[PDB]
Formats: structure tokens, C-alpha cells, sequence
């Protein structure tokens, strides 16, 4: 198995909003394609921050979920909503540890 | 709900020994105290690099369990086995959002 945890910097002031367009519009079609795990904010750090744990077996079902998603015109429609909210977007992959729990 | 999510840079090169030694002496003791719901490796940015994820029901619970895992002397003698791999630690807190999945 294979996350990719993904964190996103809003706007200031504005994650409640854009959890309200994501989760009414983007969540039900983006999981279609992905394994959500969690979904969550920080609340220390650096704050005004969506954490987003995403699961796949391996890169090359992510590849291939991914080129999916890419193509789906749903998506294609949602994400100009979201895009003002985005100051700032970053990404790292996680392999489990032996004792990692599934 | 809340996770803390603990990073822990450790020794180029001896990441493998690191969880080695965490999972055959400390992961017996700190679970009866704290949810592991993930552990990982990076596999990008940052290599050498340990990511936990802890599981507790809000911050007092967390407090009071920090402290019986702080009280508890197997822990005590365990800590000093992996100190001199860590080169670097970080803690980041979590609240989730309301479509989180549990």
C-alpha cells in the first residue's frame, strides 16, 4: 500500500467555506476514484491548513485512478470552485512500516 | 476526536534499525496507552524520516494518557534505545473535519 497525504493552505478565514464547497461538491465524485482515510485541519502549526490522507495499493493504481479522475468531466467542473481557495498545495508519499495497521 | 501526528527524522541510513528496535521493544508498551492508527516511512521530501499517527478522543484524554506512558517504567527504559537515532522531531495536531471517516 501506498498514501499520499496532501495539505492544502487556505485562504485565511475561509476553511469553513471551503470545506462546505468541497465536501457538497467534490467529495462524492473524487471518491469514486480514491480512498479517502481522513480529512482534517490543523490546529497547530501552521493554521487555516486541510489535511487530506489518500490510500492506493500501489503508484501504478494511483497512476491509473488518477488519469481517471483527471478525465472525469464532473471533476473537471468542480475544481475551478475550490481553486480561489487554494494559497498553497504540497504533497508526500508514505510507504507503511512492518507494524503499519491497515 | 484528535490525532497527533509525530515526525521523527532519524540517522541517515538507520531507518531500518530504528523500526527494528521500536517494534520488537517499544510498541508493546506504548500501545496500551495510545490508538496507532498509521505508521510510515517518507518516500518523498524529506527521506529518513518516521511519521505516527496517534488517535486520542480530545486533549484532556491525550493528557492524562501521556502522562501513565510518562509514569510507566518499561517506557522509561525503553526510551534511551532509540534516542541516539533521533536526529529531529516534530508534532503536528489534528481535528478532523466533518466528513472525516473514522
Amino acid at each position: 500500500m501506498l498514501v499520499e497525504m496532501r495539505t492544502y493552505r487556505i485562504t485565511a478565514g475561509k476553511v469553513p467555506e471551503f470545506l462546505k464547497i468541497y465536501q457538497d461538491e467534490g467529495l462524492g465524485i473524487i471518491t469514486q476514484y480514491a480512498r479517502l482515510r481522513g480529512c482534517w485541519t490543523q490546529d497547530s502549526g501552521t493554521l487555516n491548513s486541510v489535511v487530506f490522507w489518500w490510500a492506493y495499493d500501489d503508484y501504478s493504481h494511483r497512476a491509473a485512478q488518477r488519469e481517471r479522475l483527471a478525465a472525469d468531466p464532473q471533476w473537471q467542473a468542480f475544481t475551478p470552485r475550490i481553486v480561489p481557495y487554494l494559497e498553497h498545495q504540497e504533497s508526500v508519499f508514505l510507504v507503511p512500516a512492518a507494524f503499519c495497521p491497515d
